[PDB]
């Protein structure tokens, strides 16, 4: 009929299961019933039989939350010493370190000594604190003389790299001979500038080298110039392995290169001449492009390994570096023509360099309805469908992601289309993306919140395509999206920025929790957008970057320039996030330009060259 399941759900959270038992067989057919079964079993888990739990795991092993039952149940199996059953259900792919440490204890108590050692070492060499279950394991492992001073030293080094200094220190008080260098590693990790006192760190042993090597790699982040100076000294003074040296040169080189210091080039060249490190290789090339050294850039683009060379990034820059080095050569038009077909930032630049139309080619997928029917009738779908109609966004979203976890390519696309048809845009975007079917531009770039975006764009003299592109990159139309560091909503406003932006523009805000309202979020998003637009003279390349990284960052990336090309500037952005972000926004603006029937070239005329001059 139509289900008052909330009676039973209210009974179970908290206390009593009597309504669920009464109701149960009316809900034989209802899809969310097994969430009730789940809690009913979970509250009495400590006294449920094996055969009952095992049976629940077979019948409902498709539930998003089934892993938590396995964790709670396997704790009991270990306490009770019922290892036969523990091992039948312990799954490493749950990623529960409590369980992995429990499985280590099994290994050691049941003959598998080599494997238990290896398990213990694998969980010991971690720079953060581990569960209590692992203390028991590390106790046992130690009691078979495997916990050597070398390994407590190695974990100490990981902990200092993780900046977990209370852990790092506990470990330093456990070094029977190296306790000096342990204390010295923690000092240096906290302030690596102390390495200027070279007399204090010249004790010629491997432990001292470990402290100096860490110190130099950390110092390289904020003072790469000082660290470059000190490298020369310390490499003579101390027994660095060849790999320990290249690891230091890597950080010093990368940090110098991101400040556009040409002293990075000889260092990078000497410590990675094989072009083994992709990141060193890309920034070596980027630094050359910044300095106008086109020939060297070009030579370098020709040496790249297969996996870099195959990218659109370095196909482009091979072509453009040649065009810059040899303006009169025609080898670059061949290279651009092969690339101009790709629907991607670099492919658009290639098409822009040839003055030829961009290639979009919207081509939605041939789907078998026998596949569509199967995915529409899957238990996980039926449940997710029902959570959507109930208002529970997060539960429906949880069900959706988790079913997709094991769907093949055909099924994922079927899933994608089902979500599009509901106007449920972010999950369609998400599913089609993990399907890697990129040609369906209707699903990938839908016109969601069009009224509200097109309105607040005209409001502030901004192009519709550009606001469409920002919110697509920032949220992908998840109205309640939240980032790792607390940026909130469709245009990922930062609580601190939202506060400023509210105050300035006379747009009222109740709270950070109100950033989830589309109409609120877009007003003060599009406000802050026009501000940074105006701060950089209508330059969407600069203005975009500012939106993601702060105008003071963008100002720093503009000193001291003179007639810098826009593509070289974008390519040489120090932050990987902000570089990718800018590239995506500019690309998405092209595409939403076509879909809004207000064409947008990859860059405007006035954006092509800029400087702080």
């Amino acid at each position: 009929q139509r289900r008052l399941y909330d009676q039973a759900k209210a009974a179970l959270a908290k206390g009593n299961s009597a309504p669920y038992m009464a109701s149960r067989s009316a809900l034989r057919d209802y899809p969310l019933e097994p969430y009730l079964a789940y809690d009913e079993l979970t509250h009495r888990l400590k006294s449920a039989s094996n055969e009952e739990v095992e049976r629940f795991l077979t019948e409902h092993g498709d539930l998003p939350q089934i892993g938590w039952l396995k964790l709670r149940w396997l704790r009991l199996l270990a306490d009770r010493g019922d290892w036969k059953t523990f091992v039948n259900y312990y799954d490493p792919k749950l990623n529960f370190t409590e369980l992995d440490c429990l499985y280590g204890q099994y290994q050691l108590g049941h003959g598998q000594k080599a494997e238990g050692y290896a398990t213990s070492e694998r969980l010991w060499l971690v720079g953060k604190s581990q569960p209590a279950a692992c203390d028991t394991l590390f106790g046992l492992w130690q009691g078979e003389g495997q916990l050597t001073e070398e390994k407590v030293w190695k974990r100490l080094k990981l902990a200092a790299e993780a900046r977990n200094y209370s852990l790092a220190s506990h470990l330093a008080q456990r070094l029977p001979t190296l306790g000096n260098q342990g204390a010295l590693m923690v000092s240096v990790a906290q302030n690596p500038a102390q390495l200027s006192q070279t007399g204090r760190f010249s004790q010629r042993d491997h432990a001292t080298a470990d402290v100096v090597g860490l110190g130099l790699r950390r110092l390289a982040r904020q003072d790469p110039e000082k660290a470059l100076s000190l490298l020369d000294y310390y490499s003579s003074a101390l027994p660095f392995s060849s790999d320990e040296k290249v690891a230091i040169a890597r950080e010093i080189g990368l940090s110098l290169a991101k400040r556009f210091d040409p002293r990075a080039l000889p260092l990078m060249t000497q410590y990675d001449p094989g072009l083994r490190d992709n990141t060193v290789t890309e920034w070596r090339t980027r630094l050359l492009l910044r300095l106008g050294r086109w020939d060297e850039a070009y030579a370098l683009t020709r040496k790249l390994p297969q996996d870099l060379a195959a990218t659109s990034r370095w196909r482009y820059w091979q072509a453009r570096s040649l065009q810059l080095a040899q303006p009169n050569s025609k080898e670059p038009i061949a290279l651009y023509q092969k690339l101009a077909g790709e629907r991607d930032f670099y492919g658009f630049l290639a098409a822009d360099r040839l003055s030829v139309p961009y290639k979009l080619g919207n081509r939605p997928a041939h789907i078998d309805p026998r596949v569509l029917q199967r995915v529409r009738n899957a238990a996980s779908t039926r449940r997710a469908m029902e959570f959507f109609n109930r208002g529970e966004v997060i539960n429906a979203r949880r069900e959706w992601y988790h079913a997709a976890r094991l769907f093949d390519r055909d099924e994922l696309i079927a899933q994608a289309r089902l979500a599009y048809d509901m106007q449920w845009y972010f999950p369609a975007i998400r599913s089609i993306s993990q399907a890697q079917y990129w040609d369906d531009l209707d699903i990938r770039f839908p016109m969601a919140h069009r009224a509200t975006l097109v309105r607040e764009a005209k409001n502030r003299g901004l192009h519709s395509s550009w606001i469409f592109a920002i919110t697509r990159q920032q949220s992908a139309f998840m109205s309640d999206a939240r980032s790792g560091v607390g940026a909130t909503g469709l245009m990922q406003l930062m609580p601190g920025t939202a506060k400023e932006t509210s105050r300035k523009f006379g747009i009222p805000l109740a709270s950070t929790q109100q950033l989830i309202v589309p109409d609120v979020n877009i007003r003060l998003g599009a406000a802050y957008l026009s501000q940074v637009h105006s701060q950089f003279n209508g330059n969407r390349v600069l203005a975009s970057a500012a939106y993601n990284a702060g105008p003071g960052r963008v100002r720093q990336w503009l000193k001291d320039t003179r007639h810098l090309a826009f593509d070289v500037w974008i390519e040489t952005i120090p932050f990987d996030e902000t570089r990718q972000y800018v590239q995506n926004v500019l690309s998405y603006a092209v595409i939403y330009g076509q879909k809004l029937n207000a064409p947008q070239p990859i860059v405007d005329w006035h954006e092509r060259y800029f400087d702080d001059f």
